[PDB]
């Protein structure tokens, strides 16, 4: 192991990403990308410049689980390869902001039952599973949440460490 993981998470910022469906998380895992609404895009871009690591922790709505977590490797950009997201009903692709590149740190799931002892000070100390898309998770809570995930032995954090910074 957990030492490189702890190193990557040291003084990180953490954001809860709430996905409408599993398809979009599958695309994010396959392509190493995420795109969010402009209100959250601006927050993530600010955070990317502010901290050594910015961690997105993903949860598919109604799944009762987190599906993994990833580290921003870039601010958002436009004009790249299109991504065929499965958008919420009533939302067009033009409503999204740009695309963030991300490096996955853990592609394994964690059920909410395992994080019930973690509360987020930045959301009224509600359980960390509770939060709108884009809710920031305070450092200690976010670190402990990430450490609860099963180890993902397919991941080598050596290359992520070199990107820090
Ligand atoms: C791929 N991004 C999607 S589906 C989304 C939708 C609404 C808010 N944030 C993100």
């Amino acid at each position: 192991g957990t030492s490189k993981l702890k190193y990557v998470l040291q003084d990180a910022r953490f954001f809860l990403i709430k996905s409408n469906n599993h398809e979009n998380v599958s695309l994010a895992k396959a392509k190493g990308v995420w795109s969010t609404l402009p209100v959250n895009e601006k927050k993530l871009n600010l955070a990317f410049r502010s901290a050594r690591s910015v961690i997105l922790i993903f949860s598919v709505r109604e799944s009762g689980k987190f599906q993994g977590f990833a580290r921003l490797s870039s601010e958002s950009h436009h004009g790249g390869s299109p991504i065929h997201w499965v958008l919420p009903a009533g939302m067009s692709a033009k409503m999204l902001g740009g695309v963030f590149k991300i490096d996955w740190i853990c592609r394994r799931e964690l059920p909410f039952t395992k994080s019930a002892h973690l509360t987020n000070p930045w959301n009224e100390h509600k359980p960390v599973k509770i939060g709108r898309d884009g809710q920031e998770i305070e450092l200690e809570c976010g670190t402990q949440l990430c450490l609860l995930f099963p180890p993902d032995e397919s991941i080598d954090l050596y290359q992520v460490i070199h990107k820090m910074r």
